């Protein structure tokens, strides 16, 4: 089997992308986050405090006919940002682009903060890390991508974000006609539940590679690129008058500047993302200070390649029994 779902940013700034999910019988079609950087798949509910909804989409478990309580199970996460949310379970059919799971977790909200109350564009994550990070107690449960992998006609799923622009999430096979030239892949650890590898360096602009190992984690999840702050400095070095601000949280820069690429190694291979990808806009409405796609990682104590860095590339997340990444330039 296959699937093919299309993924579209929910604004301007492309801070995050949805994709439509089918659950339960007949079909509740929810518009989820997936994830490559967490392993819940949890959604906005009939369970969820009242208060805590503002024009989400929801699951109502009791209108699905293939809905079952996962008796005693429980889940609560807490992510990067700040942001969480907890529940109870059930079990029913998800399908993804034509891909169908049956017996899934669904993790049904009772409690979500703040951030996501205040996106209504966001009915819940699909977690598309491994099966290891998954948070429900006692019984860990496996993503829709660990329950499919079997099922599938290759034990892989495809991430191409667009840039301003819908893109696709495949499951279950390569789509050739997505890319340009080769993919070159590298190789993963999965000793942290993520899908982490090692680049090979970077370039600033029309700069000369540094060669230099940087761990960090393929995240569709996480907005930005987080990157070492040696590596981060010499990107906004070459932007006059860009500046960290501890006031903003990070660097800015004049919404007046063109931005340098930035190009990360993949083994041998570059992947190239332009300037504008790294332009997040203005801090507040109406300001000259913009936002900037590249921030210091320091803090937070992994590197994360975020959709800054993923959406200039076709990226072939391998799910083998040795799992691999794939990117290529498209
Ligand atoms: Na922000």
């Amino acid at each position: 089997s296959t699937g093919s779902a299309t993924t579209t940013p929910i604004d301007s700034l492309d801070d995050a992308y949805i994709t439509p999910v089918q659950i339960g019988t007949p079909a509740q079609t929810l518009n989820l986050d997936f994830d490559t950087g967490s392993s819940d798949l949890w959604v906005f509910s009939s369970e969820t405090t009242a208060s805590e909804v503002d024009g989400q989409t929801i699951y109502t478990p009791s209108k699905s006919t293939t809905a079952k309580l996962l008796s005693g199970a429980t889940w609560s996460i807490s992510y990067g940002d700040g942001s969480s949310s907890s529940g109870d379970v059930y079990t029913d059919t998800v399908s993804v682009g034509g891909l169908t799971v049956t017996g899934q977790a669904v993790e049904s909200a009772k409690k979500v903060s703040s951030s996501f109350t205040e996106d209504s564009t966001i009915d819940g994550l699909l977690g598309l890390a491994f099966s290891t990070l998954n948070t429900v107690s006692p019984t860990q449960q496996k993503t829709f991508f660990d329950n499919a992998k079997a099922s599938l006609d290759s034990p892989v799923f495809t991430a191409d974000l667009g840039y301003h622009a819908p893109g696709t999430y495949n499951f279950g096979f390569i789509d050739t006609t997505a890319y340009t030239g080769s993919i070159t892949y590298t190789a993963v650890s999965t000793k942290q539940g993520f899908w982490e590898w090692t680049s090979t360096g970077y370039a600033v602009g029309s700069g000369t590679f540094k060669s230099t190992s940087i761990d960090g984690i393929a995240d569709t999840g996480t907005t930005l690129l987080y990157l070492p702050a040696t590596v981060v400095s010499a990107y906004w070095a070459q932007v006059s008058g860009a500046k960290s601000s501890s006031s903003v949280g990070g660097y800015v820069f004049p919404c007046s500047a063109t931005l340098p690429s930035f190009t990360f190694g993949v083994g041998s291979a570059r992947i190239v993302i332009p300037g504008d990808y790294i332009d997040f806009g203005p801090i507040s409405t109406g300001s000259s200070s913009c936002f900037g796609g590249i921030q210091s990682s320091a803090g937070i104590g992994i590197n994360i390649f975020g959709d800054v860095a993923l959406k200039a590339a076709f990226v072939v997340f391998n799910g083998a029994t040795t799992p691999t990444l794939g990117f290529a330039s498209k």
